[PDB]
């Protein structure tokens, strides 16, 4: 067996080592063909039809790239083509635990079918690669290139999800700490993850990537930090860093928390909730599960992919016709009602244990206008959205390290200070979006009252369309003018 | 709200939709209401370049947002030459009907797009005279009368009668067997010549799929479309208004069809990419009797039926693909155990390509006896294994300009800068001696359903004698793959 | 004579009208192919060969393309073919003015050289644009396509460089006032002339765009403000405005103001000084002008371009050999050496009289180190940036018109906090980069030394490499640690 | 500072370049001494494309930028050979050289690049054999001698005698009139074939320049190289070592000189490129006695004997057209007025294009001839002017496929998927029957040097009845341009 090239339109063409294919060629890694990256995003960006295989792909390509890059210039890490390949598994790895739809089966089916599971999508790539590995043979495969499969898929699942339990690692010494900070980077989130979605998702988006991720890797070195050798960038690329992040933050602006794309990800999420007692998905053994279930067992997960959707749009079975009408509204483009977007004022955040009193509360407002409807808590969406830097409220930044041009193999640290007084004040906010379910004239023109009301109560910021759509509401707060 | 000239206006609030392609797509309300229906929908699950996504990863891409492309490009077109020209008395009710041309030209696509026509439907059914352009004129049809769109075309100027008529000829060419159109005269006949360009070839179906393939798969396109635009006029030809390209434009339209010849031949007849198909294909043929799709009146259909209703067909999509692979009926096994094997990567062997020599055309009706051909060779090499007729799969791909052995530059109107309005012809020896001697060929891959070392051995040895047997050109690699047959080939050395 | 075509990278096949073509078929428009919109920049970034020529070309094409959409989308404003022909006019010549290699001309040469004058490129463009339809017979062209010459010469002048002397303006009315919002808008800098050079300098430098101009078209109409109608964007489209600045910024950061792109122009304008008194220029009636008295004179300055670096670089006469020694320098690389970049700290700004005595300051400062060589105030060059974000202290999305959803006749205001806390606290900062001169290994540590030294003694941020590079200096500052 | 295997280390800090094509190149420092000299740093004031940014306004790049390409995937392409045959021996040595020999093939261009050897030079001085190849050797032996390069070679383990022997024969080829190369033996013949192939033109500098001039121009670039060095082995051939290509990648080689065709008719003999090119060749040729630039010793040298010396061809650039345009020596008014003629497009008229027909060749000794057979043409067309040979200006311009008459693709070599170490050969009938019969051919264009309406007029006639005396090919607007003539050519209709 040889080696295979794949052409992808972001990298040309990636050379995959006959081990990587192995693994690439099974129910459990093809499986993500069937999944789209941006879930629901499809449907408001019809060039976001790309799915979690060829990003997979991608990552496994560019944490090669970057590993090979380090093990050139530094000939004295003792990089091995065993370690180029367990890093290259990772990457291609790292995304076998995602659901239907990606972030929305995580992020909030789960969450809302089976409030106690602890679930990730990381966790889920560890099952899965496991189930992978043990289902397929590979460990001979493993052996015959040179690895040590007990160690490996250790390091393998290290890579994914971080410690499985001082040094926390065991999969490698504290002389190759860099090799962690490539697929899934927890000190500052600086990964080739998200160099390959960057670019990927605004090929297919129509958005343009300002992130050089090729430069990055030129200036990249490995550098003594405590007891470890880590990654560390050359001092004068930390404007570039500052920028990554932003760039990361536009993109959820833009297009991943899209407040039409997020609706169209809740009302999937809740025709899933409604056909959960009536999918039935066959495991190992036999065993019968449930879409929520499906996590239990890798063998059912294996089959859950976004055909789930289309299984309930072409039902006819009348159990599942509550699930069918709700995705039969979002294709005749019959949506909940967008009301508007607001943010707590001051140091206030809202707390994860308060969202599901928020329809209430909006409801409770009491607008001194002529309603000529009531709506209740039920009739309110209320989405709250954490935008951050990827490490609440810390500044990634502070968890580089950095070399200067007269002394490559030392590291330092820079501050926010130090780099431009343009820069974010602080790290982390929320958006909180209201919509209504209930999309007639009347009970939309209601909706904005209460939610502007709200808004005046509960001192959140002025809705930007806040005097055209709440007139009567606006002039009652003075702090908005 | 708003008045003008003393009298309310009904201002059209238009959707923007970001296209990666085209960038940001302005659609009419009308447009929308024909957008957000099932039947339109339906071509978000149905991949535009099928089997090719399991060998060019970015081929993710789906019919609806090549039908967008469409649309909204039909529209730039028409009012391009319009805004040049307003002698021809182009309407914003014109431009409406090209653009729902555009919209709904594929409709009538199957699972895997080609592949449904192409490969499965004349296997099912070897009968039934089925392709896409007709199923998109029957769900275009279905979509209109399901939805209440006959009352939105006549808010905005439409008059359904005419127009439905119009946009069906548009797609699928005349509706019968002299101006053969009824939808519009003669003076609008250049607006025949905007999505499905049945004269030439030259239509805006070809430029979104251009940018978009290549977008997606990784080549680069170098076709120019706005170009042409730019260029493009309408001239008087044979009593009818025709579109017209700038003289010195056809060096660029030689370019396109070579672009398009380009792209079939790296990327839509990749030799894996059409096994895929073949063995999809295979699979949806040992399904057909099992699976069921309900249509209108409850009515059940199969895989092969559905394109007989409508409402069946508007629920068969890409996603037969998953139906078949995570099913669990013992009926289903063989289907099943096909799509498990693509899941594996255990495909069928390819084996090689050849060509026929001299003027030899290989016949439609000839391409079922050709595996009995290729098993019917003997080989002088002592081989391990024997191989049957059903061990070999015979794909005879047709490659042409779009007008089987015609030339289709030969069927363009040109114009000259001294005369803009008079429409010219030019020949192929009038452009360059470098250009294709012919416009169309054969090219014939072998492969084999048996896989293993030796079995792939022995089908190379049967397929280089087969091409010795028949005259047909020396595989690429025939020294390499078969040496004790190749020298003996006095023509190909 | 007809309209041409002109195939340009950025913006494809743009179609001129034929007095366009009159007005670019000229000695006073073609000089501007000989001109590098970025300056020294080339010699950093070798993709930046690009010209202010066809910069220009791209900024007449946007002009038209935007007054053509709005005219389009609200046929009620009566913008006539006239109107559009106006506005490509001042697009394609609002550079017309700019000298030899740009920005270094006026930013650099010219207050140098003739530190009494008062020159910008802008005023240049209009002495130039006149100087082109006086020599070219220009006027008639213009009425026989329906211009009114008097007036219309006058409206293109205002559009370059603002009021000419309530409503300031004389070439357009109040219910045009969105006219003087497209090629350089002094209301908010939301103008063509940036979505050009974004899509070209990008094109040209390899760094990516990240701001779409297309789309800001699209949501933008026209909106009545006071008396006037002006251009209004959509309310959603606010975060894409407040990215377009950070994506200037960005821009000035990489290139515009790198470091060494920014010692090249300084070397150059230096060869220029050097060889003013001696390089003859002829203007009309022959009369005799200098590199910095060219601009006296619009048919001396014609013929003053990138060429007079050539000139000056193949001389051979003694009294150009200083200037010439200076470009023999750049061509061997022997550049000026980089000591640092700092900013101030708290709300001081330097003030631009207090520029010329911060070499001496340097200089002046007392490191407590075994200093091997000692340096002077002329050893040193002391370079202040402004970064901004073109209204000096200002935020220019206070100054943007924005309309809603539900009422896109209505022109409404947002406010910072409106739209996220993640946004700049304040829109201007300063940089101040130092040089040294003695370019040999032990007046480049003294130099750093006396750097670091000054940045305490100024309480100015700590440099990144402060304490590789003056280890010796950085304790004694406790604020820096 | 720091010591590896008890030894300090010398680290080679390499410089990072960004280049919009390549994104960041990494030069060696070896490269950096070289590239920052006054003879490479010339190279940024030659456009590339010479009088296209006339017609191109992208198209400002210049040669500096364009030889970093090409230094970059000389490197490129050594190294991952290197990287898959351990065998072959590919040294840092080897790299260093191919890269400089990358970097510094077209030091040799002058003003406006092709213009220069390509009209003016032979214009000028027609007895003196001169190529810009010639120049680049001249010039890098220059280079070396006046900035002390050789022991930095050494430094960097460099043989300098060996090895700038090496790099002057990958430019120019054979440095006499057997294995014919000293620099390097026959086990690495495939070093011969990166920078400039002369056994079939499969080179890098194609490779930069076709992604570099369609970056500029706006149009886009089909040709891959990056797979096309994924692809790419070393094979022996008749005792060599040779670059050999993967069996299917001969369809993307044939497209690769498509490409360059395209190129040369879209862009590079733009019919408007060359007319601007031609006035700046009759300045230069006007000026040419007036100009003095300084060389070696002092003496002085005109714009066309530069080329003698190195020291003032140093100094002679795309700045010669703004020093005559800008002058005021009234010996330099009539080439001054021809500059001026450009800035204002008072061009010479395109009047029109043709081709020989049969196996019918112009000889490059009759091209002089031409103008004065246009003038002797006798239209049978009422005029109100008469045009003499001195008013025509006819360019005759080859097309071809790199190699005269030949088959490029007859001479590359090929390997096979099961034999990657075997060379094999792939004729044209394997491939396609849409490929072209032939390869090259002549395009003959005319202009008129004067200007006006009647004068345009009647060479439009002149130049059609010469197309019809010597049975050229009908010029595509000869129906609309000459209906006087046009319609009595029997072979034309
Ligand atoms: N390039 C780009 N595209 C965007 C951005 N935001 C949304 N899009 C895309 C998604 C859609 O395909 C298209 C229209 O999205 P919009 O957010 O403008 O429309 P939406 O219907 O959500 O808002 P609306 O009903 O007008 O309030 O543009 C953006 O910031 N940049
Ligand atoms: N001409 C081409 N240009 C760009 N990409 C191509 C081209 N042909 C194929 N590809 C893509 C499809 C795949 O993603 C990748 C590898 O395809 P290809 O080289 O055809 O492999 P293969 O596996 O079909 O042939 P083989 O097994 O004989 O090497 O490159
Ligand atoms: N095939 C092509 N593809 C893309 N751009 C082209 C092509 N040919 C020419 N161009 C560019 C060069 C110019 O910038 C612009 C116009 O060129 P072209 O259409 O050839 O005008 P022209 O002025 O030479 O011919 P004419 O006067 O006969 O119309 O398009
Ligand atoms: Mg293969
Ligand atoms: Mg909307
Ligand atoms: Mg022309
Ligand atoms: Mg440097
Ligand atoms: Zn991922
Ligand atoms: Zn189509
Ligand atoms: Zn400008
Ligand atoms: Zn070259």
């Amino acid at each position: 067996d040889t080696m295979k090239v794949i052409n992808d339109p972001i990298h040309g063409h990636i050379e995959l080592h006959p081990l990587l294919v192995r693994i690439i060629d099974t129910p459990q890694f093809q499986r993500l063909r069937y999944i789209k990256q941006l879930g629901g995003g499809y449907y408001v960006f019809p060039g976001a039809s790309h799915n979690r295989f060829e990003h997979s792909l991608g990552v496994g390509y560019l944490a090669g790239c970057l590993v090979h890059a380090l093990g050139e210039k530094q000939p004295e890490l003792q990089i091995s083509e065993r370690d180029v390949l367990c890093v290259q598994i990772a990457g291609l790895c790292h995304d076998l635990g995602h659901g239907p739809f990606s972030h929305m089966f995580d992020g909030r089916f789960i969450p809302l079918a089976r409030p106690e599971v602890k679930w990730t999508h990381e966790q889920g790539s560890v099952m899965m690669f496991e189930h992978l590995i043990n289902s397929n043979g590979i460990k001979p495969v493993m052996e015959q290139y040179g690895l040590i499969p007990e160690e490996d898929i250790y390091f393998i699942k290290e890579q994914i999800v971080g410690p499985l339990e001082l040094w926390p690692y065991k999969g490698r010494p504290e002389n190759k700490s860099f090799l962690y900070e490539i697929v899934s980077n927890k000190r500052n989130g600086i990964d080739v993850d998200k160099w390959d979605y960057f670019a990927r998702d605004c090929h297919h988006l129509g958005i343009q990537n300002n992130f050089d991720y090729k430069r990055f890797i030129k200036f990249a070195r490995v550098c003594e930090v405590d007891n470890e050798l880590r990654i560390c960038a050359r001092d004068k690329e930390v404007g570039n860093l500052y920028d990554m992040f932003h760039t990361r933050n536009s993109l959820h602006r833009r297009a991943y928390q899209h407040k039409v794309g997020n609706i169209i990800d809740t009302m999937i999420t809740d025709a899933f909730l409604k056909a959960d007692d009536y999918i039935e998905i066959t495991g190992a053994g036999g065993k019968k599960y449930r879409i929520s279930t499906a996590i239990d067992d890798m063998e059912a997960y294996t089959k859950l992919t976004d055909n789930i959707f289309l299984e309930i749009l072409y039902s006819t079975d009348p159990k599942l016709k509550d699930a069918r009408e709700i995705l039969k509204q979002i294709e005749y483009r019959n949506l909940f009602k967008y009301v508007g977007e607001t943010q707590p004022t001051g140091q206030i955040k809202i707390k994860r244990e308060d969202y599901e009193s928020l329809p209430k509360e909006v409801a409770s407002a009491k607008p001194k206008v002529l309603l000529d409807v009531k709506l209740k808590a039920e009739d309110f969406i209320v989405d709250v959205i954490n935008m951050d830097y990827g490490m609440q409220e810390k500044n990634p930044i502070d968890h580089v390290s950095f070399y200067c041009k007269t002394a490559p193999n030392r590291a330092i640290r820079i501050t926010k200070n130090q780099v431009s007084q343009l820069l974010p004040e602080k790290f982390a906010e929320q958006l909180i979006r209201v919509y209504c379910k209930k999309v007639d004239r009347k009970s939309l023109y209601a909706a904005r009252q209460y939610f502007v009301q709200w808004c005046a109560d509960r001192n959140f910021t002025k809705p930007q369309d806040g005097d055209v759509i709440a007139p009567l509401i606006t002039p009652q707060k003075k702090e908005w003018n």
